[PDB]
């Protein structure tokens, strides 16, 4: 197995997966690396075992139908793998925690927004379709935006924005299109 954890690139107290060589920490793994479970599968795994066992998930996909999908085990765990892979780039520093709002000329949003409240929410299965946590990551990238204006620190929200969306893509099989 690796000695540093998949998501924050950090030695400490890992968590190895039996069916690939990943290693995690306890809280950068989503859900939370299980208490027992001997073997034990990470969540790489767990998606790569969802897309063999039905090859024709992989066809392409309208964002759209695949917005309105109820929450049901299967979504629920492509969505913890979503938020885990933005977790997985350095610049989630910035999102992950909450943020404050006080900048000349400039506003702060009206429904702040941030990663780790997504992972609670994810958590408490408190999103019913898809579309829920699709739309919470997104105004964590708009807010900042918004909030940001022409200094060159908007420019943060575009690249992790960016790393969203491309797995959103790759995740849930969203059809290819220019
Ligand atoms: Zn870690
Ligand atoms: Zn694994
Ligand atoms: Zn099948």
């Amino acid at each position: 197995n690796s000695n540093i954890c998949e998501v924050c690139n950090k030695w400490g107290r890992l968590f190895c997966c039996d069916t690939c060589p990943r290693s995690f920490h306890e809280h950068c793994h989503i859900p939370s690396v299980e208490a027992n479970k001997n073997p034990w599968s990470c969540i790489f795994c767990r998606i790569k075992t969802i897309q063999e066992r039905c090859p024709e998930s992989q066809s392409g996909h309208q964002e759209s139908e695949v917005l309105m999908r109820q929450m049901l085990p299967e979504e629920q765990l492509k969505c913890e793998f979503l938020l885990l892979k933005v977790y997985c780039d350095s610049k989630s520093c910035f999102f992950a925690s909450e943020p404050y709002y006080n900048r000349e000329g400039s506003q702060g949003p009206q429904k702040p927004m941030w990663l780790n409240k997504v992972k609670t929410s994810l958590n408490e299965q408190m999103y019913t379709r898809v579309e829920g946590f699709v739309q919470d990551m997104r105004l964590i990238f708009h807010n900042h935006k918004e909030f940001y204006r022409e200094d060159k620190f908007t420019r943060l929200g575009i690249q992790v924005q960016d790393i969203f969306e491309k797995n959103f893509r790759n995740i849930f099989a969203i059809q290819e299109t220019s």
